[PDB]
DNA sequence: GACCTCATCATTTTCTTAAAAACTGACACTTACAATGTGGT
DNA sequence: ACCACATTGTAAGTGTCAGTTTTTAAGAAAATGATGAGGTC
């Protein structure tokens, strides 16, 4: 409550109320009423035939709108993908990354083997040296330090998989066209030419967390077996949050929403680190000045269960980093800070009293 | 696909929304003093479009439950791969034959087992399932696909025991259609004959009021919502904090009652011009089930084959669905073929019905 | 022989403000399909 | 006791007045790129 720096979230009140109701009317209109029926079973055409269109002109992506696949969240993005595989994989999550990977494969009979990673990457010869079949990796930015896979690794990685012909890689977006000096670099999709890694995107961080669309992009021999295999099922988005998102994106009104978002957060971030270059003595920050949250490692010897629990006397919430690593962390207690849904005119009092509460 | 004069058993009439009823609510919520409602709240619904439920179908349709239990969901699917593993993987599933074409195909992607049956006129074979093996069985109280029989009252208390006899048994229902019988409006629900906690209660908004706000609740008994929160503290929704807001308001302030009553009204004004208009020939086409809802059955006593009948109204542009996807086995020497008015609106049935019939030979 | 702090220059896509224009809020009217009490033999 | 006929009680039919609402386009305007000025080490 009243002070919470969730590590993904958005800003609340800069959303464009006023320019989002306009581009209902053409949609459920006294003319429209084949919007209602139920449509295709992955979302119509004209939303995927300008997911296409964006993705070539924005992150590197080549993909067409018959293999494009709409859904809704992660969560049920995900489960039809692994009933899609079958159940003789073995998979792999990065060792501190995000909690999803994991918490799925509880209910399910296969097992997920963990990888170490380092300020360069996620190791590459342990995937070598063992017999892993699914591997789940950020190579835009790491959660949640801030790590950039380099070319160095990616070309031995997709190498990996070229040799033999039953392995694949889910490559998690989370985060682009918010670093601030430009794209990053192409991603993983543009550099594969085999047709061995699947992309994995997002609506959610960008926009509005609360509309609950998402989308993955398939390969060329998997996307004609996800539709022989699921012609029986539906779309799960609403169809009228469809064609809004169809003009909103023929008639160009995304490309200067998060180029507007762009600066709202970096006008953040040097008002942030401002306040925290006066205390260098131990609030060192691990970790490239990018995204949506810093990571704050405190040399001060309290222990992590009482930092937490020691800002919640002011009503204030922090999140702290035990649970998103299996083993546990180093002697220097690292927590998560997050920047997004505080406001700006009051960043300068609610670090304050953050680091008043901790110590002065 | 795209065609003209479209017959289907859930494709609504287009036409009669509250355009602007459903536009004064929706350009309520989104103000400047209505943010902290863009971000991700509770997981099994805004806890309001929970509360309203319960005060909808316990006075509606009879079910007795508290805003703790309800389950929110999309689709109907995505609510049923969040049962089938919240139960194990020891249990064999209960279809009907002929029933709706989803919990076949469901239950083809996981080790689960299922064993069919046959429906009678008096509800389903209640008879076979005590001397069979089963542990759960899915069931339609209120109506059935894709004749009508009402399940009969003997049998439900028969069905009570069955699933009140052991500990690891349940049953499903599904009463999608309600409240579109033209009088002696609905018999009250299975739900709220049990008081001892083994059926599961299954619905949706998406036939009512609109086919794609992609709405489907779902109630819960006490040993199950317990065993929901636990192991699913993880996930998300998958409807929005907008599709939910609106039709909280949409409900608290009235016009969904009326909607309803509306809805009502219209399809039994279509229903009887059906009645009146094909009555005139009773040669080659009797009719089964003719008073319930949104669709009839025609059988066709054609001098040739049931697979000709489907393909010959495409000769015209148009769809009829038959009767031989609905069942597993195919011995249907009558040839059987249901129908839909439900979408097709009055100022062109006319021409419509004369379409197929002169389509078919007359 | 290296790293990295201020300008101030021309092209440009965001930002409050302003004066003509589709519209819905709260009346009253104001008919139409049809719910329920008082009579036909 | 067996077989109807008509009142008040409202869901509807466009319009009233006004009001909190939507749509087009031009200067300043904050602020991004090729060029030109120092510092530290």
């Amino acid at each position: 409550i009243r002070y919470n720096f969730h590590p993904t979230h958005i800003d609340t009140t800069s959303f464009p109320f006023e320019q989002w109701r306009k581009y209902f009317k053409q949609t459920m209109c006294k003319e429209n009423h084949r919007l209602l029926l139920n449509g295709d079973h992955q979302g119509e055409a004209s939303f995927r035939r300008e997911i296409a269109y964006y993705l070539h002109h924005s992150r590197g992506v080549n993909c067409t709108p018959e293999q494009v696949v709409v859904g809704a969240g992660v969560e049920t993005l995900l489960q039809q993908l692994f009933l899609l595989l079958g159940e003789s994989k073995v998979y792999g999550i990065e060792d501190p990354g995000y909690q999803l990977m994991r918490k799925l494969l509880s209910h399910y009979p296969n097992d997920y083997v963990p990888f170490q990673v380092d300020e360069e990457g996620i190791d590459v010869d342990s995937i070598v040296r063992t017999a892993v079949d699914v591997v789940y990796t950020t190579p835009s930015r790491h959660f949640p330090y801030g790590s950039v896979l380099s070319i160095n690794r990616r070309k031995q990685l997709l190498h990996w998989a070229e040799a033999h012909e039953n392995r694949y890689i889910i490559e998690d977006d989370y985060d682009s066209e918010f670093r601030y000096t430009g794209k990053t670099i192409p991603s993983l999709q543009s550099m594969d030419v085999h047709n061995k890694v699947i992309y994995l995107g997002a609506f959610s961080k960008s926009l509005i967390p609360s509309v609950r669309i998402s989308y993955m992009v398939l390969p060329a021999p998997l996307a004609h077996l996800y539709k022989n295999k699921f012609s029986y099922y539906h779309s799960t988005v609403s169809r009228i949050d469809q064609q809004v998102l169809t003009a909103f994106m023929k008639q160009g009104d995304f490309e200067k929403h998060l180029n507007r978002m762009r600066k709202i957060y970096r006008r953040k971030l040097e008002k942030v680190l401002s306040l925290l270059k006066r205390y260098e003595d131990k609030l060192l920050i691990i970790g490239e000045r990018s995204g949506l949250h810093i990571v704050l490692v405190v040399k001060n010897g309290m222990d992590e269960q009482t930092l937490v629990e020691k800002a919640l006397a002011a009503k204030a919430k922090v999140y702290p980093l035990s649970a998103y690593s299996l083993e546990r962390a180093i002697h220097p207690p690292q927590i998560v800070l997050g920047f997004g849904s505080i406001p700006e005119d009051e960043l300068e009092e609610a670090i304050a009293t953050v680091l008043n509460a901790w110590g002065f």
